[PDB]
This record gives structure tokens, C-alpha cells and sequence, in this order.
């Protein structure tokens, strides 16, 4: 009950920044990857700009996982 509270929250977290953290690290790494190799040919002055956009959009995505991972695990730490 106690014990299956810091469970539930503990457990919360792993689904929430587990799966989401996870999309982001590889879509930081596919779409940013290749990205970057559209702006290798050309000038790295705009196109690197865009290419920002994409691991940024990575950030995003375990961003608000994270953040709720924390409050999770300050809530697992009152539990």
C-alpha cells in the first residue's frame, strides 16, 4: 500500500521517461543525423540553423517526461 506507492510512482516514471527520453535519443540521432548531412554540402551557415530545429525537437520530446519523472519522484519521496 505504502510500499506499492513508491511502486506505482516509481514504475510512472519509467513508462513515462522511458518511452519518451527513449524516441527522443533516437530522433535526435536519426532525423539530426541526416539532417546535417543535407547541410554538410551546402554552407553550414543556414541549413545548420535547421538542423537545430531536429535535435531540438529530440530535447522536446523527453522534456515534459523529465519533468514529470520528477514530480513523480518527488512524489515517490513523500510516499
Amino acid at each position: 500500500m505504502e510500499n506499492l506507492n513508491m511502486d506505482l510512482l516509481y514504475m510512472a516514471a519509467a513508462v513515462m521517461m522511458g518511452l519518451a527520453a527513449i524516441g527522443a535519443a533516437i530522433g535526435i540521432g536519426i532525423l539530426g543525423g541526416k539532417f546535417l548531412e543535407g547541410a554538410a554540402r551546402q554552407p553550414d551557415l543556414i541549413p545548420l540553423l535547421r538542423t537545430q530545429f531536429f535535435i531540438v525537437m529530440g530535447l522536446v520530446d523527453a522534456i515534459p517526461m523529465i519533468a514529470v519523472g520528477l514530480g513523480l519522484y518527488v512524489m515517490f519521496a513523500v510516499a
